């Protein structure tokens, strides 16, 4: 079964002491009743529609199709975060939608409605990169018993490489509107090595064509002020923020943790997000040794879904640690 459908959950009230008073959800769900739930956390410019139609595949379908997260052993389910652009209260629907937003109130939503729809253990939680941010957060609240966790290109705190992007980002599209959009697309190319894409597309004039064509269809399909609100939403990620207990949390949850992370990334480095997955008592990091860029993980799954599929079939039980001293 397919259902695109649209939650109103009432009250909401923001970290910042903001509300909104009839909170409103788009979602995805797809599966049959009873069987086990996968989340997935979209990225900043993706939305619910993981799995799509047959029409309009989905973000996340060719993972999905190729068995790695069968459709046949899992139900799936994925909120668009407040503030996007795509069915949930945002700036496009709301005229009153707050100023001040941040990645904790995204989670929180997530986790009501969540529970709107009967739900109560996550099998699966997956996502990355904002995705990896909910993800995480999601964890610590600790309003679920979560099985598995996947968290790609994602760290414990927003870095200044990602203040300065997001800030660069933000006067851009003070100064052209719209124009700035192109360029805080564009500004994406920036923030990792190509590989053999060098080779591949030799075109120089050629990429920047490119980039100049994928900047400019983005500013007339995203709106701006959902999208300027996301900027502060990645700004404000932090885990440890007013916090002491996080490691402590972490080291305590039955949850097992596979982290990725993407070669030679400076908005993500592989270094911050192993180190993150650390955190957990049980935890594994995979090294995915191609990039396409943090904004395209998906479309360079050849590279690491296997190793997914390798981690979701897990199915020996915990052993208690003591027993990895060796080494």
């Amino acid at each position: 079964n397919y259902t695109v459908d649209t939650l109103n959950l009432g009250e909401f009230i923001t970290e910042s002491g903001e509300v909104i008073d009839n909170l409103r959800l788009r979602y995805e769900h797809v599966g049959y009743h009873g069987q086990p739930l996968v989340v997935v956390c979209h990225a900043l410019t993706g939305n619910h529609l993981t799995y799509g139609t047959d029409d309009y595949p989905g973000w996340w379908r060719e993972i999905i199709d190729g068995g790695y997260i069968p459709i046949h052993d899992y139900q799936f389910l994925t909120f668009d975060v407040i503030g996007s652009p795509f069915g949930s209260s945002s700036p496009l629907n709301d005229p009153h939608f707050p100023k001040k937003l941040t990645l904790r109130d995204i989670v929180r939503a997530n986790e009501r409605g969540i529970q709107a729809l009967g739900y109560d253990k996550i099998n699966i939680l997956i996502g990355g990169s904002l995705g990896g941010m909910q993800a995480m957060e999601l964890l610590y609240n600790q309003q679920f018993e979560v099985d598995k966790a996947i968290i790609l290109a994602a760290t414990s705190r927003t870095s200044s490489y990602s203040r300065a992007f997001n800030e660069i980002a933000r006067q851009a599209i003070h100064l052209g509107g719209k124009e700035g959009l192109s360029i805080a697309r564009q500004l994406g190319f920036l923030t990792y090595r190509s590989s053999k894409s060098y080779d591949e597309r030799f075109t120089p004039d050629e990429v920047v064509a490119y980039q100049q064509h994928q900047g400019n269809k983005f500013k007339e399909h995203f709106d701006l002020n959902c999208y300027l609100t996301l900027l502060d939403v990645l700004d404000s990620h932090n885990i440890d923020r007013g916090r002491t207990d996080v490691t402590h949390v972490f080291k305590n949850l039955e949850t097992k943790v596979l982290t990725m992370g993407f070669i030679d990334d400076l908005l993500y480095p592989d270094d911050q997000v192993r180190a993150l997955g650390e955190r957990f008592k049980y935890h594994r990091h995979f090294f995915v040794p191609d990039n396409v860029g943090h904004d395209g993980f998906l479309l360079n799954f050849s590279t690491w879904a296997p190793n997914l599929y390798h981690f979701l079939n897990l199915k020996h039980f915990k052993r208690k640690d003591p027993a990895f001293l060796y080494k």
